[PDB]
């Protein structure tokens, strides 16, 4: 994207349409299980989808929704990566198949009909291509202003039971599989700023770009070939908010325990100068289209490690450990940092 | 009924959290219509109130939709209503009696203080699910995220047998338009937020009381919280022939959008308008701001516009009253070319609270 490419001015940048902050746009986890208060297998509030069964077929409704910012200043990219993070919900329960999609856009109230009639229509043409690849499309949505530019959507499939994997049949000894990098939210930050060069940005933030757009729809399916007990996808609370809220699910008594970290190279010396800015250390570092945290015994898991990246491929890391517990996760005292060229 | 008092600022509006527009916040209905342009058993895609998609599965078909808005009412859990019964209103356009599931689309101002938050967007929250319990459903997933605006929507999703819906395609001349609410609530929620505003007050104050002005509010917030499934499960009965919801595109943007569905070479007009009491006259005392009088005014949570045989119309309004609230036979169906209209000097019929 060459802004000047589409008679639009050198100074325009999609991410004036929002404002930045290291620790996400998200309502804060405690606050929301808090006002979230009054509110066949199935699965109400609290994790990646909803699973209700149907009176027709004993089949179950698979459902979930998002919304989002602009966050890079690329719009077809932009729009792509708004598509590919609804239909993650779908695929950390490990549902290959999407039914149906509905689209959210809010058009910012700041930005010049001139702007908005060359920049929607790439957005539009993002979201349609990454459906297409998952074998689906919108048929209705919701296009309103506001403040900020707001991106989104639903996904929904309905379901026999054999398509749908239930987040929470680990056992101690499984391992935690994590199937994209660390660091999303400080390679944005730093790239809109334009310890690290001026290069290191931009490989950086090209690099984030096409992992945010990648659909976990590959990954879903691999935890059915590979026997998954349970999954989650890492999204606004980071690696350790989505570790934390899955182990709860779980009926066996576990706790999770994450050893390393897999982070785009260059972005944890970043987010260290910047203190308390982001958090990537801490584990609650907000991502955007993260990958799959999957609980896998351990035969399934270097088998699964293989599979995704010489299926095309995209390499997976072993992070962590699943042990007897209370139902807990938490990131080790030190944990390794594998820094992840482009 | 509200009052920031106990829970805030006495000074405190929920209204506050948005920006009020006598023409709304909808990108319009023809801007919209170029930016989608990309983008056996009966189907329904883009453009009408729900998609209709069959699924490889003993002939069910998926029906959903979802709808976003702001605060245009300052009582809390009467906005949690209003903005669940908009998100059904055009599962109900359908004929579908039924929501099996909804989610919840959430946005907190990041403008509203921790104390406000915790006292407000419970009492939201508490009024959507007051309103899924009184449609027979429930609210089981959903996102809430910081804007600068409080911000208010869901999903309705239903799984169906093919005559649990009424394909919107089956309008014929002869047929009859009944509306089941009266129109102007935008002029109602605006005025209530011109009683706080010297510049405006002064001016509207020449036509009606602040009397008259708490009562079109009072009267429009339980209109807008009222749902449209028992005109939908009527719509059954009567054999009615296709539908629309009347919402952000007003009476005419929403006729002529369904005029376009039909199957037959058929055209609408109206001749009346059920209005709110006064909110015509307010309507004129400020130019071309709202356009109610000409269909364009938004509506919140408004009407089920019905087409239904001449014969059959009659019936259901006598039904959905006496059983019950008014509904009005606004119109007729003739032989022509997908369009609608308003004629050029509507009846105004002044209905009161
Ligand atoms: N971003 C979008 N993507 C695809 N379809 C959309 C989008 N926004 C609105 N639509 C569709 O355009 C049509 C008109 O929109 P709207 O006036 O909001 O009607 P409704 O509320 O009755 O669905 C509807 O079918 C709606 O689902
Ligand atoms: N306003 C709301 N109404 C109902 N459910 C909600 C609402 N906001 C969030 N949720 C639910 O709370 C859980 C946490 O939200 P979120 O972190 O956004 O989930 P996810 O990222 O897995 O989609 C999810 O299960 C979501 O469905
Ligand atoms: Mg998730
Ligand atoms: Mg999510
Ligand atoms: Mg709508
Ligand atoms: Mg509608
Ligand atoms: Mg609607
Ligand atoms: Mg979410
Ligand atoms: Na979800
Ligand atoms: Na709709």
């Amino acid at each position: 994207f060459n802004p000047e490419s589409y008679e639009l001015d050198k100074s325009f940048r999609l991410t004036r349409f929002t404002e930045l902050k290291g620790t996400g746009c998200k309502v804060p986890q405690d606050v929301l299980q808090k006002l979230l208060e009054s509110l066949m297998p199935r699965l109400g509030i609290g994790m990646d989808t909803c699973v209700i069964p149907l009176r027709h077929g004993g089949l179950s409704l698979v459902q979930t929704t998002d919304y989002i910012y602009p966050i890079v200043d690329d719009p077809y990219m932009m729009g792509r990566i708004a598509c590919a993070n609804v239909l993650s919900d779908l695929y950390a329960m490990g549902v290959t198949e999407c039914d149906n999609m509905l689209m959210l856009l809010g058009v910012s109230n700041k930005m010049t009909d001139r702007e908005r009639d060359k920049v929607m229509p790439l957005i539009i043409q993002g979201f349609k291509d990454a459906a297409e690849e998952a074998g689906t499309s919108v048929t209705g949505g919701q296009t309103v202003l506001n403040p900020w530019i707001v991106l989104g959507g639903v996904a929904t499939t309905v379901c026999q039971p054999n398509e749908f994997i239930m987040p929470d049949n680990a056992v101690p000894g499984d391992v935690l599989v994590l199937t994209k990098p660390l660091g999303t939210q400080v390679a944005v930050a730093v790239h809109q700023w334009l310890v690290v060069t001026q290069e290191d940005v931009e490989l950086a933030y090209q690099e984030a770009m096409m992992n945010m757009a990648r659909l976990n729809r590959t990954a879903a399916g691999l935890m059915h070939t590979f026997n998954a007990h349970a999954a989650t996808d890492i999204t606004g609370f980071g690696i350790l908010g989505h570790a934390q809220n899955l182990a709860k699910q779980q009926r066996n008594e576990v706790s999770f325990v994450i050893h390393n970290l897999p982070v785009l190279a260059k972005m944890a010396a970043v987010s260290k100068a910047c203190g308390n800015m982001f958090g990537l250390m801490h584990g609650t570092c907000p991502e955007t289209s993260g990958g799959l945290l999957i609980c896998l015994p351990r035969e399934q898991a270097a088998r699964f490690c293989a599979e995704i990246k010489s299926p095309e491929g995209h390499q997976a890391w072993i992070i962590g450990i699943v042990e007897k517990g209370n139902r807990t996760a938490r990131i080790i005292d030190k944990p390794r940092i594998i820094e992840v060229a482009p």
